[PDB]
DNA sequence: ATTCTGCATGGAT
DNA sequence: TATCCATGCAGAA
């Protein structure tokens, strides 16, 4: 029974990502790199656990963009606001190996 | 007015 | 020139 937390990537929140809309933008590069692959514009549900138990479930989804894709987690506001985040705070996504569990955390604006 | 969608745009680099 | 994500924006309800 030997486990490790492996950083995947971080996102520093925009107005949009922090705002009322509820969708958080993932750099395409990063999404394809560390989240499941998905081939439909409307993706798959994705359960990410926070440090203190709470499973959040977002639809992980893309759209066509230019000739590529734009990625988002949808329905984040509950998660965000539980964690008290504003634009300029940072959300870190990580993976627990061996296994494929997705976990997350966040930290507050530099100031 | 408002919110949800599903993109499309274009400023930043 | 190029990429590409923050934000715009036009339905639909």
């Amino acid at each position: 029974l030997n486990l490790n937390i492996v950083p995947l990537f971080e996102k520093t929140l925009s107005a949009s990502d922090a705002g009322r809309i509820g969708r958080l933008v993932l750099p395409k590069a990063c999404a394809e790199a560390y989240f499941p692959p998905i081939s439909q514009s409307e993706g798959i549900p994705l359960k990410i656990q926070d440090v203190r138990g709470r499973e959040w479930t977002f639809q992980f989804r893309y759209w066509p963009n230019n000739n590529s894709r734009m990625y988002v987690l949808e329905g984040v506001t509950p998660c965000i606001q539980s964690m008290m985040l504003q634009a300029g705070d940072t959300v870190t996504f990580s993976r627990v190996d061996p296994g494929g569990k997705l976990i997350m955390g966040s930290r507050k604006a530099a100031n």
